[PDB]
């Protein structure tokens, strides 16, 4: 198969890569950056999306793998010293695909896929705008922003904002807000909201329609915005499995202990 | 189709239940409280809730409908002035079904269909029981209690502790804390968490073995209990459907205004 | 002076007891546990707690200290190994005191001292009252139960309801609710209360007037209630001090690590 | 009496102020908007706030009064109607004085006042700061930000970080945290925090040196920042008391209806 190989870019996790690509070499398997079907992110879960980002067009031709030469991760959940036994594995494994949050922008308009969130912020003043759930006026939300989390982004931002976390399994989508002002003349929910497929939740400007709009690391502020619509992307990204490492492990891993 | 009606108990409520009766016998619709293919109730979701509770080994035999004679419900969503037009669909609509919650009391094990929730708090004493997941150790919790919620039961308690409110299209399961203690001794996740249909999350008692456990509105003190199993249901609830009342706007008309 | 140990009763408290009286027969203090001027605790914050409530009539009489045979404690925050040192001392220091709060239960009427907190909830059925500020009705509140804690209480069962921490020297009382029912019908602040000295907060019965209420450790069941009082008490508990430990490091002691 | 009234700048604010002038010119009173001893703000909160931050330098001189035309405020208290009966009685009333917050910011080294609050946010980038309380280390933060309050802010921005009410009375300061990671790594408090006077809480950057500083209404992007100390005010606001609002029905009137 062909592959590649991005690193944190700190000294263990080139001299890890290039000990991979040192192995890989030793078997029939060449590397390509430009269309692997096998894309291996060596540092941590950040490290991991930028991987999952510059190959998000070949998303159901490529099987992801995560090498955590730091703390454990979401995505990069495969110890170091296991990387040796990894090579050989990838020389012929299941797969594990988990879903994505597509988020459109009008104004044109420019479509995202994002792997953790999307969120909405204000571009340096008051935040306002209405919630619209298929159509249905639903809220009219004021404050610092919202959130809407994939199920693998749950355990990240999701997670300090109140959230839900939810196992990858689940083709969802979770909406969190961030301090929110209910008094008697606003109203929110409050309340996380999980949306299945096919819902479609619509971020509309009341006044302003200047947004920092963020998705997973990359964050713009978009200007003339009239639209942000959240929906379960079609597209799902596909990881490679060599072992059982449950996602209630991992949560547990991360934040029980 | 055979049929049935509960009622609140108060005036409006049987008065409104004889006179769909009344119109009942216009049509050719037998009134049967064993066998029914037809449960109405009318009063709240408290008065529905143990209309199913009365009928939850026939679920997938009959088709529910909810009235409220007072505040919308999320189970009574029929105004009363629509009982006549109720009356005439029904000679005859859609179905609509939502997901279960089974839990599974061990000692002999008694086994509970919940609607909204199954809670499990202590018995007069410290609460501390052990959460496993998948027959993975996840956490030791020490607080007041668990609260695990059906998908359309999240606007209900779940809501209260913190969940988040999710669609009852999503086969799922919501587990949520009653104030947890968090020092450097005792650690819980805190977040709630959503589990996908197959999923078996399992209580087991630390040193006390008597909780108090609940299943929607019926709650025992058990004895001696070994374990406690929550996984959704195989079984599901089924309504008539005769119009769009999506639960998104249900969820509005109840917590926005 | 006059003094006396209680002990948590485990073999290393008891022991460290006898070894502690052992130490004070070698200078003028007499062991007297009817009217000691010390109070020595040995064992946890729950050691602790009992040792103030035994001796709750003599408060302004009394100098309180706590040994932590276990983990640290708010209240039991000298090490085992600090006994000897603490003997010496003792044989002639400062004094720190703690705001308490008093509640009120009236039917005749009684009235409690509390070291942590008071919480009031309900006798087997929805727990509904009215909350009361200075004889202006404040709010109707409907869920599991409200907690009333002391500024050094908080760090306990208010931590866990999301009450804030408040230092000690601050003569307050922190109202906070558990598992609020929050909808169109019902309304409660949601945020935490505290309030100073000379308030009133009173909980006033809706429809049922039996609730099981609790006072620190002890927690009984009370019968025809008609009214439950919150204030701070007039009364403090005092501590002796004999070196520096700052609340706030207590605080990240027992929580951050 | 020399004094000087704001307004919204509305209709209706400048109409109310320009008939407020008329009546005050019936009687003894100069209008000076340099040296007033009054200071009428006409409008909403944030219009009161304005005329704060306008006259910090003579706060001990000044004695505030707060007329809203939209919904009722904090600060802004009174009804329009009220205002001619507010003219005569300002002829001649007590005082009611709410604590400040102070804010020290170093690099030089500038000191503000805040009436609300202030915060402290990321400049683009992920926000880790240290935080120290009275020179002891007490958490790394790592989230969106922080969020200081004074008493009479805690209704506001505190209010929606989860933080409690606290009676103006009480002189203190409450620290609530914005989307806070807490993992196996990093660790922070949780709950919100109650310093009294005296306490002093400072923040320290620990990578990154820039942040987005916030004192009530001004926001500005602080460059090179050593340092943000926070710590309740010597000096205090003023307000003039014409009949009783008590804060806790000022609450209730915002809050439950
Ligand atoms: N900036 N920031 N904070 C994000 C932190 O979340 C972690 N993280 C990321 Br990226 N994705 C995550 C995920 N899906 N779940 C949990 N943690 C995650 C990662 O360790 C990073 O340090
Ligand atoms: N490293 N990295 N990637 C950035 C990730 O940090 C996460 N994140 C952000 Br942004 N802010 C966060 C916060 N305040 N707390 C936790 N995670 C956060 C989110 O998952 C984002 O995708
Ligand atoms: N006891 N109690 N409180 C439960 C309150 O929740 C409401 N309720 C019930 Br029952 N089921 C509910 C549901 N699934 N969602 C929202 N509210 C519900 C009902 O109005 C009742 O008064
Ligand atoms: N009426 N009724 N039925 C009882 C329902 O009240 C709900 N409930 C209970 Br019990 N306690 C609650 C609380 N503290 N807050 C909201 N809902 C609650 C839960 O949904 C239960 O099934
Ligand atoms: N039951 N229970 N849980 C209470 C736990 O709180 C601890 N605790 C007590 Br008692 N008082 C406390 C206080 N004022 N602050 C923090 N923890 C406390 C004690 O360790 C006990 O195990
Ligand atoms: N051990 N002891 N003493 C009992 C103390 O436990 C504390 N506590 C109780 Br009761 N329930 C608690 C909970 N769910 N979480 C934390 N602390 C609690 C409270 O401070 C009480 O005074
Ligand atoms: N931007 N923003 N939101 C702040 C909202 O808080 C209100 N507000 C202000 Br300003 N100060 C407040 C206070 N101390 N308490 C409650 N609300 C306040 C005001 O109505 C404003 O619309
Ligand atoms: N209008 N006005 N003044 C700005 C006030 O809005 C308040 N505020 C801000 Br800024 N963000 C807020 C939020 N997300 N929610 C509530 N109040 C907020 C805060 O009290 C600030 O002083």
């Amino acid at each position: 198969m062909k592959y590649m190989i991005t690193s944190k870019g700190d000294e263990k996790s080139d001299l890890l890569r290039l000990n991979m690509i040192a192995g890989f070499g030793e078997y029939d398997m060449e590397y390509d950056d430009v269309e692997p079907e096998i894309v291996i992110s060596i540092g941590g879960d950040g490290t991991f999306l930028s991987a999952f980002h510059q190959y998000e067009e070949r998303l159901d031709e490529i099987a992801f793998i995560g090498i955590h030469t730091g703390h454990l991760g979401f995505y990069a959940d495969w110890r170091p010293a296991e990387a040796d036994k990894l090579v050989k594995l990838l020389a012929k494994y299941q797969k594990v695909s988990y879903p994505l949050l597509k988020t459109t922008v009008k104004y044109k308009e420019a479509t995202y896929l994002a792997l953790n969130e999307s969120t909405v912020k204000s571009s340096g003043g008051p935040f306002v705008v209405d919630v619209v759930i298929n159509d249905i006026h639903f809220e009219r939300f004021r404050g610092d922003g919202l959130c809407m989390s994939t199920p693998s982004g749950t355990t990240a931002y999701n997670k300090s904002l109140g959230g839900a976390l939810m196992h990858p399994s689940i083709e969802a989508m979770q909406l969190t807000e961030m301090a929110s002002i209910n008094n008697r003349v606003y109203r929110t929910i409050g309340s996380p909201l999980v949306f299945p497929k096919h819902h479609v939740v619509s971020l509309q400007p009341v006044n302003d329609k200047d947004f920092q709009i963020s998705v997973d690391h990359l964050s713009i502020l978009h200007r003339d915005v009239q639209e942000i619509r959240y929906e379960v992307s079609a597209k799902k990204i596909h990881f490679a499995r060599f072992r059982s490492f449950p996602f209630w492990r991992r949560v547990h891993d991360s934040f029980i202990e």
